[PDB]
């Protein structure tokens, strides 16, 4: 049995592309696996702190509640995502980065000597064995153009702290008309279901 | 003369590499164009809120709730301050492989369609032209031109969108080898911004 882990940070609700193709992942997942666990955890219900000045040195005297609250929640983010086999995340392209709800979530995870280290032959990602599916919805095609750097950014991000299994899926052109976007969304969901039936 | 808008985003106060690299670049700016205003906008002493679901319903009538009032308001006056100015220098260090939340922030709140871009027979256009634009990156690490630093292609990206194409870049890295390493990374940068201050 495999532990699915979900992380959604569309910041449109009901209306998300991302967020229709975490759900159909899902779908799929539970159609083919009817006794695995999948944890959702929605990064815009349930914002993650800005990492600011008196979060980061609460990760590194005494503590306010603040800090010792922020610390709490990136344990409870890191021992989530090391507990689960199956990370899924939704991460759509706002502005030409990824929703500052997934960004803080990676600022609290990312902390030296529990989800990376650095050893004889260097540094070492911690989250291992992971299998990890980025799905990214996008209004425009950016896709290998100049202007898709968050594609670049997760795989070096995910891989620093150990996730280097991760498969990308992508809905582009969503903002191109009913035609185009229900194109996009099944070329998604073939690719889904590659993922799913691997 | 020309009036300089100095975006400050580092978390770390006065511990600040990319802050001290602004410092610089303000005291070498008022050395060479006496004459020139200086306006600062620290986003991590002035936090910009996150863009989430009903900000970005006051940006596009239906009314708007009291707080997306209050961001609809400090959208307009981060647009008028940076539209207001000629040069704009920011501070854009590296935090896990992207820019600091604080800088991403403002980005989130000056990007808005029919102010700072439109769509004309030409394509996308940005509407904050004539603005000479300065990046001062410091990394603990090295990853200037390497798969790495997605940032400065991603600003690059980003400001071109919104009209801002002429755009410096200022690097000071390795900054986490030590003092030594540190010092001679600065020295490099200072001889840069030197440069663009003289252009
Ligand atoms: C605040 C905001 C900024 C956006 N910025 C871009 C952009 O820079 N480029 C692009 O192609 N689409 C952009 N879009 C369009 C979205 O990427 C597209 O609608 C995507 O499918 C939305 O996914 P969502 O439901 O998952 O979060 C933006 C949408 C919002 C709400
Ligand atoms: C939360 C946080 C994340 C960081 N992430 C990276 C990173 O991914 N790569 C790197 O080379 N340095 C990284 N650094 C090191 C900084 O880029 C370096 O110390 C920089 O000079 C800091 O500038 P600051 O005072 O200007 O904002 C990080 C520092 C902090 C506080």
């Amino acid at each position: 049995m495999s532990k699915v882990l979900v992380l959604k940070s569309s910041i449109l609700a009901g209306y998300s592309q991302s967020g229709q193709l975490t759900d159909y992942f899902i779908e799929q997942w539970r159609e083919k696996h009817v006794a695995d666990e999948i944890t959702v955890r929605d990064l815009a219900a349930n914002p993650v702190p800005v990492l600011d000045g008196e979060l980061v040195g609460a990760m590194r005297a005494p503590l306010t509640p603040r800090q010792q609250d922020a610390l709490a929640l990136s344990d409870e983010l890191i021992a989530e995502l090391k507990a689960h086999d199956v990370i899924v995340i939704a991460a759509p392209m706002y502005n030409f980065n990824i929703p500052t709800q997934l960004k803080n979530y990676f600022d609290l995870i990312a902390r030296a000597g529990i989800t990376f280290r650095y050893t004889e032959k260097g540094p070492e990602g911690l989250v291992t064995g992971k299998r990890a599916v980025v799905l990214s919805s996008r209004g425009g095609i950016h896709k290998d153009t100049p202007t898709d750097l968050i594609a670049p950014y997760l795989k070096v991000f995910l891989g620093f702290i150990g996730i280097t299994d991760v498969n990308f899926v992508f809905a582009e052109g969503i903002a191109y008309g009913p035609e185009v976007a229900a194109k996009a969304q099944a070329d998604a969901k073939a690719a889904i279901d590659s993922v799913v039936a691997a």
